[PDB]
C-alpha cells in the first residue's frame, strides 16, 4: 500500500524543476514508501505550441527516479498540466483537451516522449498518472466518453512502447467520481481527501472560500452537504467497488489546508486515515513540505519541532505513520 506525499518542484510554471534529495531521504527514515510529482508541462514545451518538447529538463526527473530508487520510494509521474487541461489557473489554456483533436494529439505525443524514456524503468518503481483531476463529465465541455476515450488511446499508445507500464487514473468530478467504463489491466484509480472543504481549504485563494463556515470536525461542509466520519465511510466504500473489478484504488491527494486551526485538522485527519486504513486504501499528503504538509506549513497554532532548518509538525506526521 502506497503512503507518502506529493512534492511539487515541477508543479508551477516558475517552479526550479530541482527537487531535493534529503526528502526522499527523510520520508523513507520515517517508513514512507511513495511520492506523486504533478508536472507543469510548460517547464519543458510552449503555450502556442503544444508538441514543443525540450529533452534537458527531464534530467532533472531522471534524478527523481534515482532517489526514488535508492530510497525505496515508489514515483508516480503525473501531468498537472497538459495541452489543453489543467486545474491550475496560473495559466489560462486556449484549447479543450477534451474535445480538441489536436490538443490530445499533443497530449499523446508528450506521453510517449516520457514512455520511452523510462522504459527501461519497472513499473515497482514507477508509474504515470495521465492527467490531473478532470472535472465533472459536463459533455458541453468533457463527456464521460469523452475522457473514457482519451485515456483508452494514451493507454494504448503508452504500452505499445511499454507493455508493462503501470498506468494511474484519476477519478472524475476532480478525482472524486470513479470511473465505471475503464477496467483496463494494471491500472489504478485514484480518488481524494479533500472532503470537507470547510476544514481542507478554509481561506484557501485559489478557490471561491469566502463564505465556507467555520472550521468544525465533525460536521464539516463541503459545497452544501454536511459531513462526518460515516458520510467519508460510505463515499470511499463506493471506491474500492472498483475492486470488484480487478482495479485498485488509492487517494493521490489529501490533507488541510494551513488557516484551519490545528486540532480541527487532527481530528478529521484522524478519522479520514482510520477509514483509509480499515478499507486499505493508499494515501498521498498534498505537501511534504508547504502549506498542506507535514513541513513548514506556517500554521499559527502549532508547537514546530526542529528539522534540520525547517518546521515539524510532529503531530501530523506521527497520525499518517500510524495509519
Ligand atoms: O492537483 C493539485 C490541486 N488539487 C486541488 C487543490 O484544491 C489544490 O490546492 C491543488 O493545487
Amino acid at each position: 500500500r502506497w503512503r507518502g506525499f506529493n512534492l511539487l518542484e515541477a508543479f508551477s510554471i516558475k517552479s526550479t524543476g530541482n527537487f531535493k534529495e534529503e526528502d526522499f531521504l527523510w520520508m523513507a527514515q520515517w517508513d514512507f514508501n511513495f511520492v506523486r510529482i504533478p508536472m507543469c508541462h510548460l517547464l519543458w514545451s510552449d503555450r502556442g505550441n503544444p508538441f514543443i518538447i525540450r529533452e534537458d529538463f527531464f534530467e532533472k526527473i531522471d534524478r527523481v527516479i534515482f532517489w526514488g530508487e535508492k530510497y525505496g520510494i515508489h514515483i508516480c509521474i503525473s501531468l498537472h498540466r497538459a495541452p489543453g487541461y489543467s486545474v491550475n489557473k496560473e495559466v489560462e489554456e486556449k484549447t479543450n483537451l477534451w474535445k480538441d483533436e489536436t490538443a490530445q494529439e499533443a497530449f499523446i505525443h508528450h506521453w510517449s516522449f516520457i514512455a520511452r524514456r523510462y522504459k527501461g524503468i519497472s513499473s515497482t518503481h514507477l508509474s504515470f498518472n495521465l492527467i490531473n483531476e478532470p472535472p465533472f463529465p459536463d459533455p458541453q465541455i468533457m463527456s464521460v466518453e469523452d475522457h473514457n476515450s482519451l485515456i483508452k488511446r494514451t493507454i494504448t499508445e503508452i504500452r505499445k512502447i511499454d507493455p508493462e507500464r503501470l498506468i494511474i487514473i484519476d477519478g472524475l468530478g476532480y478525482g472524486n467520481i470513479p470511473v465505471d467504463d475503464l477496467t483496463i489491466e494494471n491500472t489504478v484509480q485514484s480518488c481524494r481527501g479533500y472532503i470537507p472543504f470547510s476544514v481542507t481549504h478554509y481561506k484557501a485563494e485559489w478557490v471561491d472560500s469566502k463564505d465556507f463556515p467555520v472550521p468544525e470536525w465533525p460536521n464539516g461542509w463541503h459545497f452544501g452537504e454536511y459531513w462526518n466520519r460515516e458520510k467519508l465511510l460510505e463515499h470511499y466504500l463506493t471506491w474500492i467497488k472498483l475492486r470488484q473489478k480487478g482495479i485498485e484504488v488509492f487517494c493521490g491527494e489529501m490533507g488541510a489546508y494551513n488557516k484551519t486551526p490545528h486540532d480541527v485538522v487532527l481530528k478529521w485527519l484522524e478519522d479520514l486515515l482510520e477509514i483509509f486504513k480499515t478499507l486499505n486504501i493508499g494515501f498521498a499528503l498534498w505537501n511534504f513540505r508547504g502549506p498542506f504538509g507535514i513541513l513548514d506549513s506556517e500554521r499559527k497554532d502549532v508547537e514546530y519541532e526542529e528539522w534540520y532548518g525547517h518546521k515539524l509538525d510532529r503531530k501530523m506526521l506521527e497520525l499518517l505513520r500510524k495509519y
